[PDB]
């Protein structure tokens, strides 16, 4: 197994947009530990000219979840997105991030 | 920014016990989502012929901790761990695992 390589942790907001910006492929995202809301996650995704940005969610038991669906982990919920939209006004899946080596 | 080497999501227990087990330094650690506690985060860290496991605890703000000291993030819980032992009964600084190329 391999650290993955959408995990940010801590870097703000703007940080997020910086980076997502270079990114050449609408869906390239990351997960990253919230400034303004502490012990939160936010998901920051690329589509066209912008970057948004999506409030990780959690149920009543700690599950996970942007809309509906919801999953134990962090992991479950990227991976469910990466083939159904993280958006209701576009088709937008996420796709791992071109790093640079 | 690149992301954290450390984060690995949804493994196993004993997978993360399998991984650092090839690890040759003390302290080489990595945080995954708990499989036994969905929505909760664990630490696992070499140390000698063993790897101990850590549960991230939370307080009523959704701050993380390991005993006392806690954060807005699990990053700078990490980097916090790095200087000061995850451990009461041996010195464990935690440092990024040799990840394979
Ligand atoms: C345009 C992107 C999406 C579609 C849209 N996003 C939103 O509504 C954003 C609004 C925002 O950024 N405010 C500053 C949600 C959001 C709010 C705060 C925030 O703070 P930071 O952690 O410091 O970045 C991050 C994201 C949305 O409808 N989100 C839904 C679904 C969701 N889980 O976010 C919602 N608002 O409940
Ligand atoms: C030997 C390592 C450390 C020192 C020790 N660890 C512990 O007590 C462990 C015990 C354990 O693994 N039970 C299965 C805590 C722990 C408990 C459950 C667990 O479940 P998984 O997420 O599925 O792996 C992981 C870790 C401890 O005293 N931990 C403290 C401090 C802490 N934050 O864990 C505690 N138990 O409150």
């Amino acid at each position: 197994m391999k650290p993955h390589p959408w995990f940010f942790g801590k870097i703000p907001r703007a940080k997020a947009e910086e980076m997502l910006s270079k990114q050449r492929h609408d869906g390239a995202f990351l997960i990253r530990e919230s400034e303004s809301a502490p012990g939160d996650f936010s998901l920051s995704v690329k589509f066209g000219n912008d970057v948004q940005h999506f409030k990780v969610l959690r149920d009543g038991a700690g599950k996970y979840f942007l809309w509906v669906v919801k999953f134990n982990s962090l992991n479950e919920l990227v991976d469910y997105h990466r083939s159904t939209s993280v958006s209701r006004n576009q088709q937008i899946f996420l796709r791992d991030i071109e790093q640079v080596p």
